[PDB]
């Protein structure tokens, strides 16, 4: 969560990023997340808790500080996934940007729909739900993000340790919350190491 350098990113913003991610992963794991394809997203049997990672934030920073809205190429973030977001409000509070970015990515579920088949098929990936799927990717347990105030945008980049969005793999295992992990509160649905 912390022990990160004084590099332009604030503790408040890191906190918000992590809290939003774990909170939203919990909502999904508990069967409480509204799915645009109908009903709610399926309950998750072993949705893993995320931790904040300063090293992942550094590579997210490398993208953000370029002030060009685009995905970085894989080898500029070796082994990591990535979500990107922008707002025209360039001087936005960094925690506010974290909240807005996290909501925009997660919103893909409610807006575009995913459905009850969580295998990441070519069909599913091409529908543009890939920011959401990375946020709730079961095996992704490291989060690191950077918010950069650019000339004409606030630019937010999050990166994700173990990369998610592996084609042909399930986003997460379906089952009752905590049913396939030990360190997990049935009312939260998040598995700790
Ligand atoms: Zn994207």
């Amino acid at each position: 969560k912390a022990g990160c350098p004084d590099n332009g990113m604030s503790e408040e913003a890191r906190q918000k990023f992590l809290e939003m991610h774990n909170s939203l992963r919990s909502s999904v794991a508990l069967g409480q997340a509204k799915d645009g394809a109908g009903g709610n997203a399926p309950k998750a049997a072993k949705m893993k808790t995320m931790a904040y990672d300063c090293e992942v934030e550094k590579t997210a920073m490398n993208n953000a500080k370029q002030c060009v809205f685009k995905h970085s190429q894989p080898n500029q973030r070796k082994g990591l996934g990535e979500n990107i977001f922008m707002s025209s409000d360039s001087g936005m509070d960094k925690a506010k940007a974290a909240e807005q970015a996290s909501k925009a990515w997660f919103g893909e579920l409610a807006e575009k729909g995913v459905g009850q088949n969580l295998k990441l098929t070519g069909g599913l990936f091409s529908r543009g739900v890939g920011h959401y799927t990375q946020m709730v990717w079961q095996e992704t347990v490291k989060l690191g993000c950077y918010v950069e105030a650019c000339s004409n945008m606030c630019y937010v980049v999050c990166q994700y340790g173990p990369a998610g969005n592996m084609m042909g793999k399930d986003i997460y295992e379906k089952g009752e919350p905590c049913s396939k992990c030990e360190n997990c509160d049935k009312e939260k649905g998040l598995c700790s190491a």
